[PDB]
């Protein structure tokens, strides 16, 4: 089951934080579905599993990343010796949808954090602002800032030739 | 004329970063005017000058804030001795008026950045950005990280009871 599961009301419409996530897998257990929600990206925190996706098959462990959107049909599954632990970052928008179209991620739905990335501490602090969000704190404004953050990240590290 | 004054397309309706501005004052010399943009920032660099609004005769030096909303009656004017350079930020949008009045600063208008205060590097980040705007190296994702960042600053450093 899950570790942590905030849902969030679509109320934006330009750049909107969706939910965020943490699970522990079960061994050999996991989700097989056509994506619904706009977009999902899901960094390994530790552990193993396997992302298919258009007869593909990626042994992903601690350091990738891979991305759900609207209309993928996936299979993600734990490894049965060393089961994942993923975070995840479900998200929406116009802006967000044309930001996404400027890096190189949205083609495999794959990719592997460099060293010094700074997508895993943006994805890590999200769902820690997510445990106990708190909008009249300004929770709602944070968790904004740092999905700006996060698209700009993944264009820095992982950009399409302009 | 100005050191600075981007003026961005109106693309944006839930938060916009309308234009961003440098100008260095003529003594005695500044503008009395109706204000017909929707939100506008204003950080003191250097010097002082006078903001007048609402009665009230404000004398600013570096440090200081003002902020004009439409329909404002406002008269700001540069010191004949030592005249103020202003930064300032235009932004628009239903988030970003929402965000607005969570802060105290928009009866008085005026207020004073602590000595550890966000807010000052926040707005010559984004006026640096200006200077060389490239939308095809993702500076409008920056320009509105930033613009999050600014208020969320606002709303911690000058926040209204809960
Ligand atoms: O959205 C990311 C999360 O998706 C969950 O899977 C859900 C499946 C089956 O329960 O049906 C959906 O609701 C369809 O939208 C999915 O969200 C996973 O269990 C999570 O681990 C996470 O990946
Ligand atoms: O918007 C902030 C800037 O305002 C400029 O003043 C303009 C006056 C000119 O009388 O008319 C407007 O266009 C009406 O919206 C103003 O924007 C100042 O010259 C700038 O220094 C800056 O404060």
């Amino acid at each position: 089951m899950q570790i942590l599961w905030k849902k969030y009301v679509k109320e934006n419409f330009e750049m909107n934080v969706d939910e965020c996530g943490i699970e522990q897998g079960i061994p050999g257990l996991g989700y097989n579905y056509e994506v619904l929600k706009n977009a999902v990206i899901h960094y390994v925190t530790k552990g193993y599993g396997t992302f298919k996706f258009n007869g593909k098959v990626y042994n992903l462990k601690q350091g990738d990343i891979f991305i759900l959107l609207k209309g993928m049909q996936v299979e993600y599954v734990a490894s049965i010796d060393d089961p994942w632990e993923y975070y995840w970052i479900g998200f929406s928008g116009s802006n967000a949808n044309e930001y996404l179209n400027r890096t190189s991620i949205t083609n495999s739905c794959v990719a592997n954090c460099e060293e010094n990335s700074k997508i895993p501490q943006i994805i890590l602090n999200m769902c820690e602002i997510s445990k106990t969000y708190n909008p009249s704190r300004s929770d709602d404004i944070l968790l904004l800032k740092e999905l700006y953050s996060l698209l700009y990240a993944l264009i820095e590290e992982f950009p399409k030739p302009f």
